[PDB]
């Protein structure tokens, strides 16, 4: 059925429309239902038997076994028909050398052998088809299971450090695929034992008791292999672990690369990554050594068994083997060797699949979530640690009114929102929803999908243009969407163009405002926005747009100024509600709280590269040693054939030495390919990481994180664990096939003729496959990436998926995507099997031609002996060549990144001319600075001239987009400085090597970036600082008491992204990280964006007292903060409108500073 599609590949590239829809019984829906029923039946037995964990294996079996039984039936028939070549060759040799007389005609037996071979190949391929069908069905079912699990796991699992979003991505990408491949190969595990045993029985029939000796030597494969497997298992587990850890670090390095670079710590984190990589490579080396030992055993136990059998026969049966007995025995030994070719692969994949299924079982047994709109009574909600973060929560969110939940950093605002939404463990009390009706949740950390602006804003609703315009204008996104490549259809989020923090937060708030649900939980919508955007959003989006619909709005804001427009105020302190009521009620009951609020408001070449990565000697050793090994093997076969055909101590001794050489060469050839693979993997990963780290920040901003992290994650896996086995099998099969053809052509010269036409045939089929395959390959890739993406974007932002209660829609989307990917992979496998079947028929034609040529004298028998195995090893050559082409494509992907640009770290000034303490006085002097982020972009900064005196506190304030951050980054030479000079303390910063300009200046970015590890690791990765310095910095940052009360102490774990602390606490950790460095110039960029007014006030006072001598330049979120500063530089569209003292610019009425101050 494929033939037509393959030939159509030329005229019309095969697309998903040329490809058909998946059958009814192959859809992910039905397979998922079946597997879920089986897994739940296994679960039922967990309660009956103590510690009886549900086994994914028995569920898989109950759901998809019978197809595997049919496949194994086909494989058994394939083996029984494969035990026909022995008889046919024996009869051919008997008759050529010389009603049961018609049958002995060598030509009749040649025809029968051809028929038996084609039938055997047909049955083997039928087994393969059934198995790949079952394996694809099972991959679909398991993806659906893990997805419906992701939609139920508790957020505490990711927040408390149990698992990582990266681990789930890894599950989906790698581990299910490995299980699928093992299932593809699984029938061998019970078809190879049967075949080898049956062949040993027939060897007993032919030779006699002698065969039993060989039989014993064959059975030793079973213990040995088992042992090997165990060790491999261990190694693999270790590998996995380290890999995970390493990737975690890599991921973080790629997300926080801007902070690492600005702090000059890039190399330290890179070195930690490299150490974890060294551990992973040690694990992989153990794995590879045991793989090579596996290959040695599988290839040498045949040789030793042959030696033992035939020497035992030489010294047991005085009667010599007649030529027919000899060739029958040698042919049976070849039939035994054939299954042992793939034994290494099956044991390897079975071990890896056992490990992957352990991981999948663990993940499928993880923790899962359990006029007043919402009335909470006596709630003690906790965040999974058994320690109540909210205690005695008594709240009432009145229907159709505005509830503002206000408190200082870490008072349970987001915690209370997620408690009402039910994402955190309940310990007492109840939440009454006058059974959660869908609530539109704007999370503190905005979560954007990979779709367009429009798709993110609508988010599962019909496009009502009136509502869309109203929302997009209330959020003030309209001036921002048009500047994008495509107005509203531009791709947002990861795998698309990256918006600024304010833009993304406003997309999130627009999404929340658009959905037609009765309740809207907005969590800190006014953090990234400046005063103008926030005020517009409040005055239109919340006070007007959401009050026309009478929707119940719950606002989590640090902006006390907006409290005057609130109907209900919930004041939070230390996880409890101090006071709940109207402004007047709080004024009467809690006088001091109202007074405090008032005070606060102041009121291929890739293949050659891979082979030669090992120094040009491992390639030579591999190829030469393999050639000599196979020379010895052919010599052994010829020795047996001739010695037994002609019919002594001489013969025994010669055969013994040949077999010993064969075993030694087996060892030598086994080690080479694995050593090559290890060397290449090490070199490739080292180069990739080094070149990524040293890249310019522009490269990271322009390119999606997806591509780089995909390289590191899943291309290194291919280079490590998939290229070496494929290459080894390719080389062995190709040598076997070339040697066969050579032996046949030397025995029967005329065979050369048949070789050329058939060769042509081979060529053509390759050609056709190699076009169609590629097309289908692309489809596979193009279908698989969205799928993974979906998983990712549902794992991250799960609270939003389950706050809007759009779980069903997302489940259906996943089902659709997995069905499409399954169609793609099914037809890729179909092209593969088309090629394999055509090559099998080509091989059968070779067997027939060689047979007929030989029939019309021991050399010509050996010719047929090899003709038989041509059929198997040609198939293997072709399959492995295709796989190797794909994996060399992966190698190409890795090698592509080695031509990136590098930041010019060298610099011009000799390090001697740079004083030991360069920023001593800390006197910045900007002269006519012009700055554009990338080449050929309008100058974000134009003609900036300012002179900051030593110890002159400077404020910078302007509308969002005035390039204040561009100056902040210009001090560190990240934005390209076309013209002008920033002379800091006597040295032009353009000359200094970057690691002296980045190292001696400290910046606090608005976005908090916390790296996984201890608090100590995030405050100083170098571990130089004394504990007292860390405590000093934490006290300045107003986080000393919380860390004192943290369990671990100053070693308390900080889960990935600092998710176990509130956003404000993350920002304060960043402030402390900047404070430890004790540099002389401190550029704080909106450092108090997420910090409430009280903590902001006290922290500003303390940071000003402690860093009085240093020069601090603060880009102010509130212009009120920098009113008391010696110098104030107000930017407006890249130009400094005025540069004077605070009081002077304030005195001049109708000025930009005075305007901002008045507002
Ligand atoms: C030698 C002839 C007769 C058959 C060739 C293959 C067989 C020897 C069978 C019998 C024992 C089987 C092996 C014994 C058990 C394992 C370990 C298994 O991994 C584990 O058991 C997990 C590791 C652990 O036990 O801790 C992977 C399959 C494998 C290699 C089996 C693969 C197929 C084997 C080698
Ligand atoms: N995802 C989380 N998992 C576990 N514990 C958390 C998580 N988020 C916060 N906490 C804990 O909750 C305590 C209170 O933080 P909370 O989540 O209420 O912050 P918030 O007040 O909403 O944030 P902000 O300071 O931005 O207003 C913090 O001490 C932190 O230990
Ligand atoms: N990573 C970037 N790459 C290229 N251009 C940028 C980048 N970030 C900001 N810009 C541009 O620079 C201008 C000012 O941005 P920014 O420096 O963030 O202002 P702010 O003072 O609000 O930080 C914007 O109008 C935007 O077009
Ligand atoms: C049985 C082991 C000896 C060395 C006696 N013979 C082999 N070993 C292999 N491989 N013969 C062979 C040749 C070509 C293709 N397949 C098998
Ligand atoms: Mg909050
Ligand atoms: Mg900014």
């Amino acid at each position: 059925w494929m033939n037509t599609l393959i030939i159509s590949a030329h005229r019309k590239p095969i697309d998903l429309k040329a490809i058909g829809k998946l059958p009814i019984a192959m859809r992910a829906v039905t397979n998922y239902v079946c597997l879920k029923e089986a897994y739940e039946e296994q679960k039922k037995k967990a309660a009956d038997h103590p510690n009886r964990t549900p086994s994914i294996w028995l569920a898989m079996y109950r759901a998809f076994g019978r197809p595997i039984l049919l496949s194994s039936t086909f494989r058994y028939l394939a083996d029984l028909l494969g035990f026909a070549g022995p008889l046919c060759i024996s009869g051919i040799v008997q008759r050529v050398n010389e009603s049961k007389e018609f049958l002995e005609n060598a030509h009749v037996l040649a025809v029968l052998l051809f028929l038996a071979l084609i039938l055997q190949r047909t049955f083997l391929q039928a087994s393969y088809y059934v198995t790949i069908e079952t394996g694809i069905n099972l991959r679909g079912a398991l993806l659906a299971m893990i997805y419906n699990k992701i939609l139920r796991l508790s957020t505490s699992n990711l927040s408390m450090g149990e698992m990582t979003l990266g681990q789930i991505n890894n599950l989906v990408a790698i581990e299910t695929n490995q299980l699928m491949w093992f299932l593809f190969l699984c029938p061998n595990l019970w078809a190879m034992p049967v075949q080898i045993i049956m062949g040993v029985i027939l060897l007993y029939n032919l030779l006699g008791s002698s065969a039993l000796v060989g039989a014993a030597v064959i059975v030793l494969l079973a213990p040995i292999q088992y042992f090997i497997a165990t060790k491999l298992a261990e190694a693999q587990k270790s590998t996995l672990d380290y890999s995970t850890e390493r990737l975690k670090k890599t991921n973080e390095i790629l997300k926080g690369i801007k902070l690492l670079k600005l702090y000059a710590w890039e190399h330290i984190f890179c070195k930690s990554v490299e150490e974890t990589r060294m551990k992973e490579l040690s694990s992989l080396k153990t794995f590879a050594l045991y793989t090579s030992l596996s290959i040695f055993m599988n290839a040498a136990i045949p040789i030793a068994a042959v030696l033992a059998t035939f020497v035992t026969h030489a010294y047991a049966s005085g009667n010599n083997l007649k030529p027919a007995e000899a060739f029958a025995s040698l042919s049976l030994f070849h039939i035994l060797v054939t299954p042992l070719f793939l034994l290494s692969t099956v044991v390897r994949f079975a071990v890896k699949a056992i490990i992957s299924v352990q991981k999948l079982n663990e993940f499928l047994l993880s923790d899962e979530i359990g006029d007043v709109a919402i009335k909470v009574t006596n709630g003690y909600f906790s965040w999974g640690s058994g320690l109540a973060t909210l205690s005695n929560i008594d709240i009432r969110i009145p229907t159709g009114q505005l509830t503002m939940i206000v408190g200082q950093v870490g008072c349970g605002k987001s915690s209370l929102l997620l408690a009402i939404l039910g994402e955190m463990q309940t310990l007492e009390g109840k939440v009454y929803w006058n059974s959660r009706y869908s609530v539109a949740y704007a999370a503190q950390k905005p979560w954007l999908l990979n779709a367009t602006v429009e798709e993110n804003i609508t988010f599962g609703s019909s496009f009502n243009r009136q509502r869309y315009k109203a929302v997009t204008d209330a959020c003030s996104l309209q001036p921002d969407i048009d500047l994008l490549p495509f107005g509203d259809q531009t791709e947002i989020g990861e795998r698309g163009i990256n918006l600024s923090g304010g833009q993304r937060q406003r997309i999130c708030v627009a999404r929340a405002l658009y959905q037609n649900t009765n309740i809207v939980f907005l969590d800190d919508p006014f953090s990234a926005l400046d005063i103008h955007l926030s005020d517009h959003l409040m005055q239109e989006g919340i006070l007007k747009f959401l009050q026309d619909d009478k929707r119940t709005v719950v606002l989590v804001t640090h902006k006390l100024q907006y409290l005057t427009h609130a109907d209900w105020i919930i004041a939070m302190k230390d996880g409890s509600v101090l006071r709940e009521g109207t402004l007047k009620d709080i004024q009467t009951k809690d006088v001091e709280l109202y007074e405090h609020w008032k005070t606060l408001m102041n009121r291929w070449k890739t293949c050659w590269w891979y082979l030669t990565s090992g120094g040009f000697f491992l390639l030579f050793l591999m190829i030469f040693s393999k050639l000599l090994k196979h020379s010895v093997i052919v010599a052994i076969d010829y020795w047996l054939a001739t010695w037994t055909s002609e019919y002594q101590t001489f013969y025994v001794a010669g055969f013994s030495i040949l077999c010993g050489a064969g075993i030694f060469l087996c060892l030598v050839t086994s080690l080479t390919v694995e050593w090559m693979g290890l060397t290449a993997a090490k070199n490739l990963h080292h180069n990739l990481l080094n070149k990524i780290i040293l890249g310019p920040i522009r490269f990271f901003d322009t390119t999606p994180l997806g591509l780089i992290l995909n390289r590191f994650s899943a291309d290194t896996n291919i280079i490590d664990q998939h290229i070496p086995p494929t290459l080894e099998s390719l080389t062995r099969s190709t040598l076997l096939c070339l040697s066969a053809i050579g032996m046949i052509s030397y025995a029967t010269p005329v065979f050369l003729i048949a070789l050329a036409p058939l060769g042509v045939a081979f060529y053509f089929i390759q050609k056709y496959f190699r076009v169609a395959s590629k097309d289908l390959q692309e489809l596979d890739d193009s279908t698989q990436l969205p799928l993974l993406c979906h998983f990712s974007e549902t794992a991250e932002g799960l609270t939003t998926i389950r706050a809007f209660r759009h779980e069903t829609r997302f489940k259906q989307r996943m089902l659709e995507l997995t069905d499409t990917n399954n169609i793609a992979y099914l037809f890729l496998s179909a092209a593969n099997r088309w090629l394999e079947v055509r090559t099998d028929y080509l091989g059968a034609c070779i067997v027939l031609t060689a047979s007929i040529a030989s029939i019309s004298s021991g050399l010509v028998g050996l010719g047929l002996l090899y003709a038989l195995t041509i059929t198997n090893y040609l198939n293997w050559v072709v399959r492995n060549l295709a796989d190797l082409e794909v994996q060399m494509g992966a190698v190409k992907k890795v090698n592509s990144f080695l031509t990136m640009e590098s930041e010019n770290y060298e610099g011009t000034m000799d390090p001697s001319q740079v004083p030991e303490h360069w920023p001593q006085e800390g006197e910045i002097k900007i002269h006519d600075l012009c700055v554009r982020y990338e080449n050929n972009l309008k100058p974000v900064l134009k003609h900036v001239k300012a002179y900051i005196k030593p110890g002159q506190k400077v404020g910078i304030c302007g509308r969002t987009g005035s390039g204040k951050s561009s100056l902040s980054l210009a001090f560190f030479r990240m934005v390209d400085i076309f013209d002008g000079k920033i002379v800091i303390d006597g040295i032009d910063i353009s000359k200094l090597p970057l690691h002296t300009l980045r190292s001696r200046l400290s910046i606090i970015l608005q976005d908090p970036i916390l790296f996984s590890g201890s608090i100590r690791f995030n405050l100083d990765p170098e571990c130089k600082c004394t504990d007292d310095r860390l405590w000093e910095a934490l006290e300045i940052a107003q986080l000393k008491n919380m860390v004192k009360s943290l369990p671990g102490g100053l070693d308390a774990t900080v889960t990935e992204g600092g998710e176990n602390f509130s956003v404000g606490q993350r920002q304060l950790f960043c402030l402390a990280r900047a404070f430890v460095r004790k540099s002389s110039i401190l550029i704080m960029d909106e450092a108090t964006a997420s910090i409430d007014m009280a903590t902001e006030n006290i922290l500003q006072k303390v940071v000003m007292t402690a860093f009085a001598d240093r020069t601090v330049v603060t880009i102010a979120h509130r212009v009120s903060s920098i009113m008391d500063a010696g110098l104030v530089l107000v930017f407006s569209e890249g130009i400094l409108v005025e540069c004077d003292t605070g009081p002077n610019l304030l005195q001049h009425k109708n000025g930009l500073f005075s305007t901002l101050v008045m507002t």
